[PDB]
């Protein structure tokens, strides 16, 4: 699960991905973060 500080992390993100980077790579392109569970927390809201 994805989880990004920011909308426009999130938006930052989301291009990244469209080439097929790795979500590892879109993460600490962004500031996102990948989590083993599906809840984000609240400071990863977006």
């Amino acid at each position: 699960t994805t989880c990004c500080p920011s909308i426009v992390a999130r938006s930052n993100f989301n291009v990244c991905r469209l080439p097929g980077t790795p979500e590892a790579l879109c993460a600490t392109y962004t500031g996102c973060i990948i989590i083993p569970g599906a809840t984000c927390p609240g400071d990863y809201a977006n």
